């Protein structure tokens, strides 16, 4: 007598997990994996106009606590949007496609070519902000440009802020375009440094060693910003994503007002049959409080 | 082996310090300091007068660090002058003091009395423009306040710096700090800012000040510790670079040291195993050295094999 169900933009999600934009979901193989999983949905890696061969490598590190990646590597958004035309079994689950343009021009002419497809199939779109969005008008101006250019609704993937005069500039600003309709909270905690103490060298080849952090790493910033959104954007869907291994790690996010949450180095280092085990630890909190449904504690984290 | 340092026209004996805030509010704690191991120690930030600070709980241990909301409570600066004249033991290892008044006229007034003091025993200041519970991450205010403090203190100084996490602003900050020739010294980090925390069981955030959101300490922070580490180490090559972030063993310590850091402060860990831990990471520090043939920490400071 329990669900997980998330009803959301108007679609219904057997329970709110997905893959983080960029982990499993650059290959057909890996969407496909992704679609097969017991995750409510997916989305795919964020796209530009042409393919991009990315980074050199080693661009990605496991470490103890997390990940730390410079990526920079992509299909093309032609790749993804006709995945999203014609290759995603809908009736599995709902699709995001994730893009992320080097421009307010490219991105725009990216969104009409998905107008059709988004109103066709369904697919829905998270635009990548993250930086764009640590420069406020900038940040005003991709969303106008994004929604003259896009009839439909969009969300946004939002960088990691540390200060409430931040999180106040940000929300005035997405507030304005009622279009963006869930903000994700968060991209990576950006320009780590990781040092190997044998090598005594850093373990990524770009940007001198420089590089996003993901895991256990960005939890607490990332339960702020999601629970910074939720009270600042009462009228959009907050998406939390960073540092959930546990199904009690979910239960936070959505304590702190997520509907859905992302899952982005655990399922990197774990496989699509994290979700199976996800689902069943968020349940079994549910179980021990007799929480029937997440609308009966999204966004309810209490003061002392 | 050594882990000597010789900076700022003192010899330490090794590069450990505590991070500013953790043991060091009370002439106690000062002491226990200064009774340790440690290499140096530095005082609570203070204000002009006695702070009794944010409502508790304002502190609270996580699995990988902490999260506090503490809020500057402080004796007030007239205490820790008085422990900076009187009271320290100068022979047993060099001290210093942080400020972190609320306007840069506070602070330059505090420096005004501190100059004699600091000219007479040899204390050295460290300005806190990083107060998360913020000035360096709004440069031209910063500019103002290192203007201030360089009219009013005729001595060389330190900042301790918030985290960035990008480039744009690691050369904006830079501009500015290797623009005032007194800044000797950049101590990169103060906490990661407006963390939170929520328990599972209570459903209730840890700490009460500010709807629980708090500064971040700990392995949390030690990825971006290193990053601003290094990013000032490449970009200011005429100051110091002190480390602070994320410091539990000597390894950790290494490769701060490896980043560019010429001393290391230790917070959270510290306030968890109390002053014994500057004997740990000396030998701990001291170990990996040896592994690796290291005589002195200058065979490896700012030595990390990058790009
Ligand atoms: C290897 C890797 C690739 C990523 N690629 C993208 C991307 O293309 N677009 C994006 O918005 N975020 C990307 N991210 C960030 C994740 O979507 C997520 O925000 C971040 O990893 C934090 O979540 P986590 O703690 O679960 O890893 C990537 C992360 C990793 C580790
Ligand atoms: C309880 C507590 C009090 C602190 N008080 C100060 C302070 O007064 N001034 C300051 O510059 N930093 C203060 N800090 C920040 C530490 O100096 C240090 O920058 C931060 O904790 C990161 O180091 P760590 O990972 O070893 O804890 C405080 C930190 C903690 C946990
Ligand atoms: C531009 C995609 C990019 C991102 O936004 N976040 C990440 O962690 N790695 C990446 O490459
Ligand atoms: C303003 C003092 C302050 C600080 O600088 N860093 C921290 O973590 N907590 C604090 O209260």
């Amino acid at each position: 007598s329990m669900s997980l169900q998330v009803g959301i933009l108007g679609n219904t999600f057997a329970n709110p997990f997905m893959n983080a934009a960029g982990v499993m979901c650059s290959t057909e193989e890996e969407l496909a994996a992704m679609t097969e999983s017991t995750s409510g949905s997916l989305i795919t890696k964020s796209c530009t106009p042409a393919l991009r061969e990315g980074n050199p490598a080693p661009r990605y590190y496991t470490l103890p606590l997390g990940s730390i990646n410079s990526m920079g590597p992509n299909k093309g958004f032609d790749f993804y949007l006709a995945y999203s035309a014609r290759h995603h079994d809908y009736s599995r689950k709902p699709l995001f496609i994730s893009i992320s343009g080097f421009s307010a021009e490219e991105n725009a002419e990216m969104c009409k070519r998905l107008a059709p497809v988004a109103a066709e199939k369904g697919v829905i779109l998270e635009l990548n902000l993250s930086q764009v969005a640590y420069d406020f008008d900038a940040m005003r101006r991709y969303l106008a440009a994004i929604s003259e250019a896009y009839p439909h609704p969009f969300g946004v993937k939002m960088p990691p802020y540390f200060d409430f005069a931040h999180f106040d500039a940000a929300a005035e600003i997405l507030n304005q375009f009622p279009k963006v309709q869930f903000i994700t909270c968060i991209n990576s905690i950006g320009n780590g440094l990781v040092i190997d103490v044998e090598t005594e060298s850093v373990v990524i080849k770009p940007k001198q060693g420089f590089g996003g952090l993901g895991g256990r790493y960005v939890f607490p910033t990332a339960l702020a910003n999601v629970n910074a959104f939720y009270r600042r954007c009462p009228g959009k869907l907050i998406f939390g994503c960073g540092g959930v291994y546990t199904g009690e790690d979910a239960f936070l996010h959505v304590l702190a007002g997520a509907s859905m949450v992302q899952v982005g180095t655990a399922l990197h280092e774990e496989g699509a049959a994290i979700f199976e085990r996800l689902t069943a630890e968020l349940l079994d909190v549910m179980a021990k409080k007799g929480y029937k449904a997440l609308d009966e504690f999204r966004g309810k984290v209490k003061a002392m």
